[PDB]
């Protein structure tokens, strides 16, 4: 659980755009917790960018 914090900036179906505390836009898996506008705690494991592949 490598937790990263980001604000749900936008949603792409099952993907979510998070504007992190770093000010970076990352594409993550959208969970049911993802509401547009809120800062969510996700894992790096949720990140579609930093998947590991």
């Amino acid at each position: 659980s490598m937790n990263r914090l980001g604000i749900i900036y936008e949603i792409q179906g099952m993907k979510a755009v998070v504007l992190t505390s770093e000010g970076e836009f990352l594409i993550i898996r959208r969970r049911k917790d993802m509401k547009v506008g809120q800062q969510v705690s996700f894992e790096n494991e949720d990140i579609y960018n930093v998947r590991g592949k």
